[PDB]
């Protein structure tokens, strides 16, 4: 999880910065 | 956005499959 | 034999390539 | 000059490398 957790976290941050919408997030939460 | 949207979507899907938690998602929603 | 981390790496690279990642970027990465 | 897509590509590659992406994986990607 270290490397995995770090990858997930940095990916999420980049995604948000790229403009990932609240709608995408909400959809993700429903999965 | 095509390529960008497609990248975001596929990245999210992979993230979820890797075990991205509800807690991470919720944190993301608060940003 | 394939961990969650490896699988995520694989999928991420695939998505990167599809998005148009260039050979140059790949070359630079190799130089790291 | 750097689009959101390019920037995301850059950050994703950086994160991939940090996670331990191998040279072999990079070689294979180049062969695509």
């Amino acid at each position: 999880v270290s490397k995995l957790s770090q990858l997930q976290t940095e990916l999420m941050a980049a995604l948000l910065e790229s403009g990932l919408s609240k709608e995408a997030l909400i959809q993700a939460l429903g999965e």
